[PDB]
């Protein structure tokens, strides 16, 4: 009956779902049924995530304007750079816990591999050059148009500060043409926030079938090495969550455990979307309803999902660990382990695409100089592949979670 089921609450529907599709995923794929799993089962998912999208470009601009506009400037600068700042605290502790469970772990240690099969064509890292570029729009619809969150995300800034620029003007008439705009881009965040409740009170069969087809997949994947680099992957994001985040909270007053009953929602979320920016309205109706103010959320949740290198430090140490272990090669030598780490910062122009995992391996792989053409990465990067969406589940949770938590320091830093 539909009233018992939307009257039952959303978390324990949300739990109850992901556990049971992760067990019926996991009997299905050892059955060998993943074939009828990805045909039937996985389309379900498939359209939570999409109504996710959907709802990503619109509530992020219109947010992020009315925050702009609600906040000056000064203000909203100052948030800016602490959350920069958090950032890259952040993920200087996620590359040190990366490597620290790469090493605990030690995947792929002499196991050899057999060269051939599925070969890959190889990604480079965007130019910082043009990454920086890209933030500003040539074409403000355009960006609305096709995703591009971090060109969107300046265009709204720049039109709420000039919003509230023209709100203290002295001709009457643009005082009122700038709050109708106002007024009207606020009733669109609040419809997206609605729909996004909506969104999430069919989630729990969004998040079902995602997880299904995810184990069914992949999960009978998880073993032997490849274990050793999931359980490298998923520790190391729970001891993100534990010492960093938990941490952090703490030392700026905000009582984790009582966060966790908040974020809920965007971590499993996230966890089962694998993008950050997917699953964004999900995160700012989060934060909404953690009582943060608009101006602070709705610019630090965008744009850490997009900037947020916690996920992918950790998932890049561990795995770009297991690539040099399973080549044979034990040595790293140094600063190429600094360039590895400039090459994945520079991995936010992939944000967003649905191969968020293996395409900013493939970049960063390369950029140490194992192009995907070599037969001995080939297969390496195989193996990663073969568990790529459940470390991107894991991946986008970390990310998410530290989303939230910055913002939440920042918002009671403000």
């Amino acid at each position: 009956l539909y009233r018992k089921y939307i009257e039952y609450p959303v978390l324990q529907k949300i739990l109850i779902g992901l556990i049971l599709g992760a067990i019926v995923g996991l009997i299905l794929g050892h059955y060998g049924y993943a074939h009828a799993v990805h045909t039937y089962v996985k389309p379900f998912g498939d359209l939570f995530v999409r109504l996710l999208k959907m709802l990503v470009m619109p509530i992020v601009f219109a947010s992020l304007v009315v925050g702009a506009a609600s906040i000056s400037p000064a203000r909203l600068g100052r948030v800016g750079v602490k959350i920069v700042v958090y950032y890259l605290l952040t993920s200087a502790f996620a590359v040190t816990l990366g490597i620290i469970m790469a090493r605990l772990f030690n995947p792929g240690a002499g196991i050899h591999l057999a060269v051939g099969g599925q070969q890959f064509q190889p990604h480079q890292a965007p130019p910082l050059v043009h990454i920086l570029l890209d933030i500003v729009p040539t074409n403000p619809f355009g960006a609305l148009a096709n995703g591009q969150v971090l060109p969107t995300i300046f265009f709204a800034i720049i039109l709420g500060i000039a919003i509230t620029y023209l709100m203290n003007s002295e001709n009457e008439k643009v005082r009122k043409s700038a709050e109708t705009l106002l007024d009207a881009i606020n009733g669109l965040a609040e419809a997206m926030y609605k729909i996004v409740n909506g969104v999430m009170q069919y989630a729990p069969i969004g998040v079902f079938a995602l997880i299904a087809y995810v184990m069914a997949e992949q999960g009978v994947h998880v073993v032997g090495e490849l274990a050793k680099v999931t359980a490298a992957v998923y520790v190391g994001l729970t001891l993100q969550i534990l010492l960093v985040y938990f941490v952090l909270l703490k030392i700026y007053g905000i009582d984790p455990i009582s966060f966790i009953k908040h974020a809920k929602d965007a971590m499993l979320t996230a966890f089962v979307t694998r993008s950050s920016s997917g699953t964004l309205p999900v995160t700012m109706r989060v934060a909404k309803e953690m009582g943060i103010s608009e101006g602070i959320y709705s610019f630090t949740l965008p744009l850490g999902a997009t900037i947020n290198m916690d996920g992918t430090a950790l998932y890049q140490g561990v795995c770009t660990f297991f690539i040099a272990n399973a080549l044979g090669s034990h040595l790293t030598v140094g600063q190429q382990l600094t360039i590895v780490l400039t090459a994945v910062l520079a991995s936010i122009g992939t944000a967003g695409v649905p191969g968020a995992g293996a395409i900013m391996l493939a970049m960063v792989l390369h950029s140490v100089g194992l192009p995907l053409t070599d037969p001995n990465v080939a297969a390496a990067y195989a193996m990663i592949l073969g568990i790529d969406a459940i470390l991107d589940m894991g991946r986008t949770m970390v990310n998410v979670t530290g989303d939230l938590t910055g913002t939440a320091i920042v918002a009671k830093t403000e």
